[PDB]
């Protein structure tokens, strides 16, 4: 069957604290394999993120995995961190390098895997990481990241359907054996997504771009024509192999819910 | 991999349509004074996007047509019947729209009360007399429930086409193939009108389902795998519901239809948002 | 390597069909000394290629009637091609038409392309009065994406069927540069029981510009990457020219592919597009 | 209607990608007054386009040394642009070599095409041998169909490794016709672990019949349906323009639509062509 996962982030606000619990009761209801909570160095701190992982694991029981980034971090603090989460439950870490230099994230997941045998999961790009020095570059450290043993790669959110297809073939092609779980963000407020895409080289389709202009002002329209895209985008992903999507809900299940619900995902 | 190309293409082609495609709205006599407010509310959103001009069933509607005239100058076609009037009671009302600017009207027999040798051709025919007036009728895609054969009831598609219908609106439906294969049925049939496809928005599946069995609407299987178990989920059922519309505008603009009748059961939420991606905006 | 599989397969496909093609040029009467040069030099050059006819606009209200006649006739003897005027009814009495039919027909002239014409008869009054007068090879205009008079696209569909049963043998479709658009209408016709094949008119674009105005007139649709690939062309007429002939070049190879075996080339009065097209079908002299 | 639907997927997709593509021009030296005029009016109107840097061939054994070296020179001076001299050492001692390497960079010469070169030491020697002498951007051929000197695939792969591993932080392409050829080159690339993007390098063909000689000689595929598209044009160099933009044009979309933002054009030092083809990429001044 297919199966989901659901990615939130860390409230800053009191208003946004109550939204997430919601979503989550939510979601929760649609047993997705997991759910995972973002890290910002600025935005609350890694204690943030591991307050939301406890909040959801004491709440649902599922298996909620949280983002953890190497940046200003030591090897030994690491080591520490990764080796507390273990011994309180958390088995499945998202392991990256960050949004800003002493190491990669293929050092963090050696660094995971010696502490102990954690389930983890890494980030792909299939427009190429900003920094990259070229793609083929960009697809080696995926596979070192693989390598040095990744279990599964998030896609970073992309609008071009082909691009995906073609990059997971590229994936194929390089020996990379785990899955290439495309990352679905659901539009609603484009002016953002856009703002988030153009800062990652994201593609917006020319007919995308259209579709938003003029709602600036419309929330109601942009939701049902975002969740028109999202809908018809995964159908396609499935139609093409696809088993496994993870979803950018920046908090709000009504999008990812519905999304869910066209996949045959259902409480 | 071709799936993601085709869909490209067509989301392409539909951002390509923007400002060639012409929309009518359908609205009905409101029975409380919730709808009341709701209606008004929706003909002043609506008419921003200069739809070719809206509708009013009847099963008050006068007032209604009025009303909307007066406040935003669109052409409102009242819909009229061959209930409950006689031949000759029908042509009173008939002149009396002509000398108060109505000259498109919607011809149609009615929906036969739960307790005539008159039929909508009849209708047609005692209008363009009167007047030459601007007759739009009833044709459907997947027969009407009462026909004794798709070809008999195209044929009388034909005959009321003949009588004076300058366009035909079809019933509501959701299977696609069914709307395009009667479509080459009718130009084959020598019927020279647009067949303009009335879109019904799905928000609440069950009673939509209902109406669709009573009028032999089908509900293909996967339509209704679906909407299955969203009975208490109103917020799934619209983006699910406004998911299949756009799907169904896209294909349908793509095979050359650039005309379109919106059931909006006097709501302006799905139709706006639907319109807006034929690129028919404010 | 789906899109380069497949371009492989197309061009293929395309080698393969070579002396399999027909094709026909039109040109219009020449306004001046340099175009009637160009002319008689474009049509020296397109009739080594053999076309199975050439045809010659006719401006309806014109009243120039004499230099499509007097081209027509130069065609003939120069060439040995057949060679079809075009003839519009709007701008002449049924009398005047029979005359213009007759007088033709017993200068050896077989093939008309019948034509309401750009502004009390239709195109299809004047096909009944042609194949009245004799039976004429007739030809008429199929709009792809429905002429912009028609009252609906399946008004403009039952007129094409129309005028094929008062007596055309030939359609001949407006340009177009929608190829989905022209596959569409192809089998929308097999729906309306037209027997004829519907022969696509091809405009190979050299000054975009004018074939805007021209489009935009006609109601025929620009693609928008076809406006993003001449923008900023307006003073380089060479890239224009590449970037026309590559456009000109996909559309045939595939609408070869699709089974069209028949072209109508508007030349404009210059053989260099058209005839590097009619290479790449395999149509060389 | 696949092919339709796939072309104006394939288009559209080009046309969004306006702005994201770098080229780079390849020139050689004029051997005439005729062909110097020539390329400083292509250098003039391909540097609007402001490439990424342009490179100037030097032909090995040829003892012509000076003249790329002129020739880079003055391109610097009169655009202001990145330009690479391609140096070879087959027919020359390493000390020759270092002193031609340390007057390049004291010229402000930082980016060389390091070349065996047609006929001791092989590229790979001379990349480290560049290295040795200055931090040098350096840019090394790569055959997607295999060196015809090459014990094996594997072999030539392995020394395009060795390159890279030496110091070159671009390769360039021979030129190829069969693009699905370079494409499975490129995976083989990442499979060897070879971390540099893999710049095609486009031959825009005009001149067949010399083009079939060169690819003859380095092993490079024509397909039989490009050796059709050309036959009968020996005399007809018009035609034989627009089917062979037709080609590259075909070919970058292809690759654009794959990923590949770089592009090498063989210039054979004229403008045409290349700004044409670039034009498609929305690479425009
Ligand atoms: C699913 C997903 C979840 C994310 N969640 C968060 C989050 O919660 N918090 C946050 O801060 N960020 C998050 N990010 C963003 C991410 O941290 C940034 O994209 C960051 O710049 C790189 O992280 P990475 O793990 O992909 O790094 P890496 O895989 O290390 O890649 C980063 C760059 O370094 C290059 N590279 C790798 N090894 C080398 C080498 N040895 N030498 C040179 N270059 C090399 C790569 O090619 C690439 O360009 C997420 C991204 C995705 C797609
Ligand atoms: C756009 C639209 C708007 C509508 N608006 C309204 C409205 O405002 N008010 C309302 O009351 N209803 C309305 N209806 C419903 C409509 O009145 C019913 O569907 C009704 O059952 C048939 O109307 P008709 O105009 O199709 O009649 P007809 O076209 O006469 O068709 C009815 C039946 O008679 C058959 N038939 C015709 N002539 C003969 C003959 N001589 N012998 C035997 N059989 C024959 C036909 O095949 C068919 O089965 C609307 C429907 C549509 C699609
Ligand atoms: C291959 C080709 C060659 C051409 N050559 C020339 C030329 O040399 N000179 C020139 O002047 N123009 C020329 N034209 C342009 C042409 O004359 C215009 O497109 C003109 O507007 C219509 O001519 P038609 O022959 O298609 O007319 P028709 O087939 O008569 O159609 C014109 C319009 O009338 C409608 N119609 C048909 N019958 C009726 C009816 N009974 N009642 C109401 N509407 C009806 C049709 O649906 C359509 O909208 C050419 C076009 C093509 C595609
Ligand atoms: C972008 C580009 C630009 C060029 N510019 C020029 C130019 O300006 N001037 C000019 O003269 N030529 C030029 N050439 C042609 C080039 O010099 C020839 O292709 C030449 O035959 C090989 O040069 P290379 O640098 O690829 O050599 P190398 O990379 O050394 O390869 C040549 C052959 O040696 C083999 N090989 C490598 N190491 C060993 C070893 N240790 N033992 C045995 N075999 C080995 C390789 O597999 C291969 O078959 C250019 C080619 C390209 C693609
Ligand atoms: C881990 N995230 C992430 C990444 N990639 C990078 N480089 N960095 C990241 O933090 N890829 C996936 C995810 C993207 N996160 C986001 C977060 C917010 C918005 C955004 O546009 N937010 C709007 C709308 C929120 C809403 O839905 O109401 C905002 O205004 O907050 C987009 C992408
Ligand atoms: C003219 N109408 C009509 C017809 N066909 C027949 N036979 N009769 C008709 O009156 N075809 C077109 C249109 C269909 N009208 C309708 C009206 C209501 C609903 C419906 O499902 N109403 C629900 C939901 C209303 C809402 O969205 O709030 C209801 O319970 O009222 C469907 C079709
Ligand atoms: C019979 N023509 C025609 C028609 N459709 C209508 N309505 N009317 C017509 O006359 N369809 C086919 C053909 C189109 N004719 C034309 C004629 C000129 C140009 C044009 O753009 N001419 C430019 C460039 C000429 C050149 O290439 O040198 C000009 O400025 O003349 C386009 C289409
Ligand atoms: C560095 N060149 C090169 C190589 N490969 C090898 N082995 N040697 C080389 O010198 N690959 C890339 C490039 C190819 N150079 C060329 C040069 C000329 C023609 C050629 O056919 N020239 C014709 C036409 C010139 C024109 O267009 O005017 C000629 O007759 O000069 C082809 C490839």
């Amino acid at each position: 069957q297919i199966n989901v996962s659901f990615q939130f982030f860390p409230p800053r606000t009191s208003e946004m604290e109550q939204t997430l619990w919601n979503s989550i009761d939510r979601l929760s209801s649609l047993k997705p394999k997991f759910v995972s909570v973002t890290y910002g160095a600025n935005s609350g701190e890694r204690d943030r993120t591991h307050s939301i992982i406890k909040g959801i694991k004491d709440r649902t029981g599922l298996e909620a995995a949280p983002h953890l980034t190497c940046i200003d971090a030591t090897p030994d603090e690491l080591r520490t961190i990764a080796r507390d989460y273990w011994n309180n439950g958390i088995r499945h870490i998202v392991a990256l390098r960050g949004d800003l230099p002493e190491m990669y994230a293929s050092d963090l997941v050696t660094l995971l895997k010696e502490v102990a045998d954690f389930d983890i999961s890494v980030a792909a790009y299939p427009e190429v990481h900003p920094e990259a020095k070229s793609a083929q570059a960009d697809l080696l450290n995926l596979k070192r990241k693989v390598d040095a043993g990744a279990n599964r790669a998030i896609t970073q959110f992309f609008f071009d359907v082909e691009s995906y297809l073609r990059f997971r073939d590229r994936c194929v092609s390089a020996g990379i054996d785990v899955e290439i779980i495309p990352g679905i963000l659901p539009v609603s407020n484009f002016k953002q997504a856009k703002k988030f895409a153009d800062m990652t080289n994201v593609r917006i389709p020319a007919w995308m771009a259209q579709m938003f202009d003029g709602l600036d002002d419309d929330a109601e329209t942009r939701k049902l024509v975002g969740a028109n895209i999202a809908m018809d985008m995964v159908k396609i992903l499935s139609r093409e192999g696809v088993k496994d999507f993870h979803f950018y809900t920046l908090n709000r299940a009504e999008m990812s819910y519905a999304i869910c619900h066209t996949l045959g995902v259902r409480p």
